[PDB]
């Protein structure tokens, strides 16, 4: 599954990750691109705040769906 992060400034975050990931894993990603420590990454899909215990299937997240870094 290939899905795009967005930073706090816009910048796009590209990951390669398998559906039922779960947002700890992807946090992990993000802080090997760009040096953001997970525990303040939040992370947000549709207007849904995304749990780091849980998948990305979890909530329905598919190929090139945009998550946001959020304060
Ligand atoms: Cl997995
Ligand atoms: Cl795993």
């Amino acid at each position: 599954l290939q899905i795009f992060v967005k930073t706090l400034t816009g910048k796009t975050i590209t990951l390669e990750v398998e559906p039922s990931d779960t947002i700890e894993n992807v946090k992990a990603k993000i802080q090997d691109k760009e040096x953001i420590p997970p525990d303040q990454q939040r992370l947000i899909f549709a207007g849904k705040q995304l749990e780091d215990g849980r998948t990305l299937s979890d909530y329905n997240i598919q190929k090139e769906s945009t998550l946001h870094l959020v304060l």
